[PDB]
């Protein structure tokens, strides 16, 4: 009875009942997530006083869910679920070193090997017949850069390695959404602590690489470390493993697979994407960074399929004290909730919301003034966001390079929500060589 002044309610996801309810009831809505009464806030206003300012905190009780998941600790105090600033901005500033300028340029040969490697494994099977899981396939590109490019670790998930971690995986992100009957609850337990145990195993051996003098190159990992110099257990180390373990592939992962999606009903975009990956590097089965910058449509079609399909869909800031939000009274220790995945699909801020147009992003075009945040905004938007950039460009242009994929009828274009949103469907497509 506190939020009942508040106006609301008395392959489609909760995300798509949030954009109902926003253009029904406005720009603040009384809303239920996670058992807790919080407010939903689309002004772009709103998004700028609270994402852009550090006085605006996350709200602990929602990222909860993210910390421990029945009864197992997760994500814990890790860089993207603490929510005391003064914590965060001690790991921050450490682990912000893996993402210096660089960092990054090195990690363009990972980059491209794995790259290279799905698209050879695609070639083989590109008979216009086979139907291949484009989600799968990115899944296990996305998990073998990360593992190598954060960890040193060759998962070769490629290869058709670890089916128990991507099952761990999958059921971990299964019970994140569930906790909003008992061999779940035992299937859910088991992964997470699976993954802490390959945390661990992962972290003595770098150490054991480290005292036999061995060479170990500088990645997040020893960021990692360095934010834990004189921690009194390994919980917090082993919390930012799993969450850059996870937070550094499921993502990307989804991005790729909604783009590819997105892109088998669009072939004029399609043969646009073909003729600019064709000018820019030619035959090179190498992409330079310098390269990244030139596919220029390219960037304006991944930022539109983020406008649509942002898998990361929102992030959540604690009101301390009553405060007027756009002519509503919200009360004081309220979650406000901020959806790019809402606001993205709002006429009142989008054109023609539904229509995949990537000339919104030209260089003439008016840019978005704080209603489209895929990475979120502020202190607290992602710290991966150039690593993600780069990474899908690489894999998107070598796709786009090599393959022509036509998406198997019946596969649907939903959504599904596992934590992140997602395709519904694997994403199931036959492929051809391109050149007939
Ligand atoms: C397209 C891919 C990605 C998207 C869409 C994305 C999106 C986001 C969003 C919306 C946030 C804010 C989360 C919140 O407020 O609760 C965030 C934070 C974060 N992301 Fe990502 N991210 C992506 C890729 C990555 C990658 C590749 C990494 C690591 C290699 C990563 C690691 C993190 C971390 C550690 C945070 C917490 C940052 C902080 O609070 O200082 N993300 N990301
Ligand atoms: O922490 C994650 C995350 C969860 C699972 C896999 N990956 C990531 C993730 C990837 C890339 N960057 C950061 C993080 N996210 C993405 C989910 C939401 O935006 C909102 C959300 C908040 C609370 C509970 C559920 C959902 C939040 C932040």
């Amino acid at each position: 009875s506190r939020y009942e002044h508040i106006p609301g309610p008395p392959g489609r996801v909760l995300q798509d009942v949030f954009l109902d309810w926003a253009k029904k009831y406005g720009p603040v809505v009384r809303v239920n997530v996670f058992h807790k009464t919080s407010v939903i806030v689309t002004s772009p206003e709103s998004v700028k006083k609270f994402l852009m300012s550090t006085k605006y905190n996350k709200d602990s009780k929602m990222y909860r869910a993210l910390q421990t998941v029945f009864g197992e600790r997760l994500f814990g105090q890790g860089l993207v679920s603490e929510c005391n600033y003064e914590r965060w901005h001690k790991q921050r500033r450490v682990i912000d070193l893996a993402f210096s300028r660089s960092s990054l340029v090195s990690l363009m040969e990972t980059f491209n090997e794995k790259a290279e490697q799905l698209v050879e494994i695609l070639e083989a099977k590109a008979d216009g017949q086979t139907p291949v899981s484009m989600q799968d396939m990115l899944t296990y590109t996305a998990m073998d850069i990360l593992a190598k490019a954060a960890f040193g670790m060759e998962t070769s998930m490629l290869l058709g390695a670890q089916k128990p971690l991507s099952q761990a995986v999958k059921l971990m992100l299964e019970g994140i959404t569930a906790s909003r009957k008992r061999k779940q609850l035992r299937e859910v337990r088991e992964s997470i602590r699976f993954l802490r145990q390959v945390g661990r195993d992962w972290v003595q051996r770098r150490r054991e690489a480290l005292k036999r003098g061995e060479e170990v190159p500088a990645d997040i990992l020893t960021q990692i470390l360095k934010a834990e110099e004189g921690a009194q257990d390994d919980e917090g180390l082993l919390d930012n493993f799993v969450t850059f373990f996870i937070a550094g592939h499921e993502t990307s992962a989804n991005h790729l697979a909604f783009t590819v999606m997105e892109l088998s009903r669009q072939p004029e975009i399609v043969a646009r994407l073909q003729a600019e990956v064709d000018e820019v590097i030619g035959s090179k089965r190498y992409l330079d960074f310098e390269d990244l910058g030139r596919l220029q449509y390219l960037s304006q079609v991944l930022k539109e399929s983020l406008r649509l399909y942002p898998p990361a869909w929102g992030t959540f800031r604690l009101l301390e004290e009553e405060t007027l939000i756009d002519g509503v009274r919200v009360p004081g220790n309220t979650p406000l909730l901020f959806s790019t995945y809402v606001m993205g699909r709002m006429d009142t801020y989008f054109e023609d919301p539904l229509t995949f147009n990537p000339d919104r992003f030209g260089p003439g075009a008016p840019k978005p003034r704080f209603t489209y945040f895929p990475f979120s905004l502020g202190h607290r938007s992602c710290i991966g966001q150039q690593f993600a950039q780069m990474e899908v460009k690489v894999v998107m242009a070598k796709l786009l390079q090599r393959l022509e994929f036509r998406l198997v009828p019946g596969q649907r274009f939903g959504l599904q929500e596992q934590a992140t949103l997602k395709p519904l469907d694997p994403v199931l497509c036959t492929l051809r060589p391109r050149g007939w």
